[PDB]
């Protein structure tokens, strides 16, 4: 949703724990669970959300 932002910088090489994207997230952008997810490169980028997905 418009909750859900995708912000890469860090490629998944972070993504590697589930505990790194919250933080990242958290830290960057001000997420609450930061969540991997899988875009047009099949790649895992964090994506922090602002809502209750």
């Amino acid at each position: 949703d418009k909750c859900k932002k995708v912000y890469e910088n860090y490629p998944v090489s972070k993504c590697q724990l589930a505990n790194q994207c919250n933080y990242d997230c958290k830290l960057d952008k001000h997420a609450r669970s930061g969540e991997c997810f899988y875009d047009e490169k099949r790649n895992l980028q964090c994506i922090c959300d602002y809502c209750e997905y």
